[PDB]
């Protein structure tokens, strides 16, 4: 089980000014460190906000949180389970800021809630450090949905903390499974907005070099994969379904006719492009919400390689290596051509 520790810092709050935290396990022989990030949508007014106060609580606070966590998928320490780490010192960082990772705001006179997701992966990375961190090789940050696009918008920043405290051995790398969205024309007649609105209610903050290209008032293309990827100097490998639930949902989709045929193979075609020039990717065509902390992620094959194992083969292509592929996106146009997509 991985142990929950609120942060030393408490003035590092989750959304209603309780403590965010970590749950940990260390594996005192290894120097590989994961640590992943929720996820669970967001919120971008105070309406919306009371709304999810009310019934996704753990989402915005820490105090009905349990003292342990059972570590499942990428996070078991079973070698049956997880073929790629099982050996790593594990952490689970809770998502109780609703801001996707990006928040730098403290409740005040002026501020109901807190939205601090920027600086509670900061803080729990420099608490860390004196708990075994300072000795690592590898730090991979990974994350699912939310905490997938939050991998994207904070790998280069834990990069650069870890230079400026002291650390430039610690190599750092980025997971980002089920975050890679497309912002197209729906099926039917706003997340383009709602980001938007969500950025200014937080005092949410993006990379750098994205924040220059696309500068003042147009950063919500940095939540976007396929625009802020290409920036990026960290290694980051990139888990994406090409037929995600949630993207489908935000398209209004839910016998087929021949309009909504062309729709939904035309979004296969165009998600596998944006993948064209990601060198480590791993992208089923599947219509699917399951992500990388599911106890049978093992199962899931892209010509023949499971996600471990391309898991495996991105380490050592970080020292094309015969028999060990790190690029698997499918090329069927329709769901479940893939006969391993799950059920
Ligand atoms: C063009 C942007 C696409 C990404 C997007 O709109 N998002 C929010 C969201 C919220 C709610 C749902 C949802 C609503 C009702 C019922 C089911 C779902 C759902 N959720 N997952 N599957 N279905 C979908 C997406 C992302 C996410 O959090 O997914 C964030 C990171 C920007
Ligand atoms: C605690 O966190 C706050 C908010 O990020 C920061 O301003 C402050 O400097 C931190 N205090 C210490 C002692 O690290």
């Amino acid at each position: 089980d991985l142990r929950l520790h609120l942060l030393l810092n408490t003035s590092v709050t989750c959304n209603d000014g309780s403590p965010a935290g970590y749950y940990l396990k260390e594996s005192r022989g290894s120097r590989r460190w994961l640590l992943f990030l929720e996820g669970g949508w967001y919120c971008f007014n105070r309406e919306n906000c009371d709304s999810r106060y009310d019934t996704m609580r753990r989402l915005m606070s820490s105090r009905d949180w349990p003292r342990t966590r059972t570590g499942t998928g990428i996070l078991s320490s079973q070698p049956e389970e997880n073929p790629y780490w099982w050996n790593a010192n594990m952490v689970f960082i809770p998502y109780c800021s609703s801001d996707v990772w990006s928040g730098a705001s403290s409740k005040s006179e002026k501020n109901e809630y807190a939205f601090m997701g920027a600086l509670i992966i900061q803080e729990v990375v420099r608490e860390l450090l004196g708990r075994g961190l300072s000795g690592a090789k590898v730090l991979l940050l990974a994350g699912s949905s939310a905490g997938g696009t939050g991998v994207l918008l904070n790998v280069d920043r834990v990069a650069e903390q870890l230079e400026k405290l002291g650390y430039p051995a610690i190599q750092v790398r980025g997971l980002a499974d089920s975050g890679w969205f497309l912002d197209n024309k729906q099926y039917r007649h706003a997340p383009t907005e709602a980001i938007r609105r969500g950025i200014r209610y937080w005092n949410g903050v993006v990379p750098e070099r994205c924040r220059r290209q696309f500068q003042e008032g147009e950063e919500w293309n940095c939540f976007f994969g396929y625009k802020v990827y290409p920036t990026l100097r960290s290694p980051v490998f990139v888990v994406q379904w090409l037929f995600d639930e949630a993207q489908l949902t935000v398209d209004n989709v839910h016998p087929v006719q021949e309009g909504l045929r062309l729709y939904i193979q035309n979004l296969g075609r165009e998600l596998r492009h944006t993948l064209k020039d990601v060198p480590a990717s791993f992208a089923p065509a599947c219509l699917s919400h399951e992500i990388i902390i599911r106890s049978h992620w093992t199962d899931v094959q892209v010509k023949g390689t499971s996600l471990p194992r391309a898991l495996h083969c991105w380490d050592r292509s970080l020292h094309p290596l015969k028999g060990c592929p790190v690029h698997l996106v499918d090329s069927c146009p329709w769901p479940h051509c893939n006969p391993s997509c799950p059920t």
